[PDB]
RNA sequence: GCUCAUUCCAUCUCUUAUGUUCGCCUUAGUGCCUCAUAAACUCCGGAAUGACGCAGAGGGUGCUUAUCGUCCACUGACAGUCGCUU
């Protein structure tokens, strides 16, 4: 079952005559009635497309929760809210419509729009996928609306840290690459040389060097900042390249900071030191 | 620390000069009165930080024997400098009556190009030879230097063989989603504007340059001879390139030498 | 004279404000510390002309009270007019990047974004003494200065003068309304015999037009529609703004709903130089 | 610059017939005049711009292609420590 929800004028039309090819678009039901609607859709036996606005919002999301409450196991429900900012949304609105809730409560164009957010709101938390339409046009918005409701693979997209060496070429997986040369090199230390990458001392001159506190927070502000576009998209193992020439003492320690950071995120990361690898 | 100082006529484009003090770190203040300038480097001092000033006719004192007595006055951990700038008089009329109120002024400027540690003739100028200029004139010069080399590859094709940094750009709007848009390639105007819209693209833009930004100075260090940064799209026609040519284009600004590379493009 | 203070959320189109200012002759100062800003007014008090400074999170202090005792220095009693701009944040951005240098506050500040959220709060201490609040979210590069050229040619001593008059048709209208609106489809009490000479000021009239609820419905909604023109009588540049309403005579209706109306934004706290001209002449 | 459809500033003014009912008069007068059905013109205290020419005045036009979006993993390179030898 595809719920799509937001405020008016984010596009929800364009997204039901997509969702009816992707799909059963039906608009406009107090939801209290769709239950028995998808009890009537199983013998359908087909996906389904419902789409809830100010107008189709009862103003009590208890009766929201509790149409979720009996939903019939067959579809599973997920939430997919458009959303896009204020001038825009006036913007396109302005196509022939008449926003209802502004009938007889007369908020200026801004104001309800301001009035419907939070109403709508309680659902907005609870909202599963999100997708902005802050400036894709009703024709630019279409393609979009295509390449990411197709969502085969709605399981997760793992983390996968690859540490790496340069004098045997980047690895062909690599997403993104991160030299991490300029960093101190342990080398200097005859005694660390021969100690390879996982073992402590070496952890201990980097941990003795703030230079690398300051990489490694900053790349984590680098990536988290542009990860969840990617996370929506449908990929499948989404990979970071780490390397210094030698592969076995920086980009070790590089990779598996990173990796303890973002597992504590709970995105499941998994280590690949290449080099080390046997083979 | 610096208390660099500006001068020349007008339309030589010292605004440029202070741009490019203030991308190096030094604070500006524009077109403060002459007077103020000892106080105000005491506040600096209080900074702990570099800076410079500007100097216009209206800040140009009636007795410049006050101007050189408070440029006494100054501290002396903050080292002035005098830059004074020449080009042609149409040569100015381009960037800008028109004769002998330059004349006049000049008269009230010349005891400053006296005064000049630096003269430049900006004639034939430009920002980068500004922004060059200035690297050696203040930061000193090192025969260790860069070179940034921007490539924009396909992910189909493969990642380039020589590769530093590099940055998968499939996240960004695709121009791909307009028709009207698939055949042309990433430097028609078309889908440059296309971009330049979608804020996310400005977004990264910007995010990105500062993650380099950050970076780039020890890189410096070493002597390093190259630097290559490589972004990538699916195909390499529309955002990578749009991406690559953007963001060379900043770094140019700073200074930096820079040399773009349209890989995909390039094959044919 | 004048002393302009232009400041606005980062990268507002400040800068092009001060070109505008400098274009206009106000002596230009750019980035100027806080401090000796007073003993920069004493300075120019010789040049005997207006001037411009600007004051955005790059001269901006921590401490608030900072720059509330330096406008407290201020001498000559120089009127300190402020100018304030502002516009959205994802506009902000898209205007931010000019290959200009970072938000300083990128003192490990996570994104352009952020900063430049935090920035409105920072800089929150000024919105108080706000002359003009103008936004510039819709101008252009080049385009939001034409604007900006339109703006502060002015006089503020031409306060809003908000008036209302109730005319009848049966003459004309007044030439100068700018804004009109017919009511006569309101109810019209002359089933009332003794209220069609009854002049409609009397309570009575009055009484028998509040006897009807579809007057009180219409004239909420007309005070509301008129509140959303804030923006429009910002903009003046006029001595005195004029509201057009007229009944077929006059004196029949308009006069008590302008009356209200005159009661609604007298409440507001409006100039009401009010005259329902048309009426006894 | 010259001179002008322009721009944004200019202080600037009136009407016939429609039927009707109530406020009032002429004493019929078809009215003085409230309500009320439609039809009907103008006009100078600022600051920008385009319109020619002053003044510079040395390739174009139409339509035939562009297949390149997502997604999934074989992977490469002759130019100090020591683990060594004969």
């Amino acid at each position: 079952l595809m719920i799509v929800s937001g405020r008016s004028g984010s596009g929800k039309s364009v997204a039901l005559r997509a969702l009816e090819d992707m799909g059963y678009c039906v608009d406009n039901l107090p939801v209290v009635l769709l239950p028995d609607l998808a009890r009537t859709l199983a013998d359908r036996e087909i996906s389904a497309a419902v789409s809830i606005d100010v107008r189709n919002m009862p103003e009590s999301p208890e009766i929201f929760e509790q149409a979720m409450s009996n939903l019939p196991d067959a579809f599973s429900p997920q939430l997919l809210f458009l959303d896009a900012d204020r001038n825009t949304l006036i913007r396109r609105y302005s196509d022939t419509r008449r926003l209802h809730p502004l009938s007889s409560k007369n908020l200026s164009l801004e104001s309800a729009i301001d009035k419907e957010s939070d109403l709508l709101e309680p659902l907005r938390s609870r909202a599963d996928l999100i997708v902005d339409t802050s400036e894709m046009s009703v024709h630019e918005l279409a393609e979009m609306l295509r390449t990411r409701l197709l969502g085969k693979r709605e399981r997760e997209l793992t983390m996968v840290f690859e540490s790496f060496g340069f004098k045997h070429g980047i690895p062909i997986d690599a997403d993104y690459v991160f030299d991490v040369r300029f960093l101190p090199n342990p080398h200097w230390d005859p005694k660390l040389r021969p100690m390879t990458g996982l073992d402590k001392p070496v952890a201990a001159f980097l941990d003795r060097h703030t230079e690398v506190h300051n990489f490694i927070y900053q790349t984590r502000s680098y990536l988290e900042l542009w990860l969840p576009m990617l996370e929506t998209n449908n990929r499948s193992y989404l990979t970071v390249a780490i390397g210094c020439t030698g592969g076995k003492h920086r980009s070790v320690y590089i990779a598996e900071q990173l990796a303890d950071y973002f597992r504590s995120r709970g995105k499941n990361v998994q280590s690949r030191h290449r080099t080390l690898e046997k083979r």
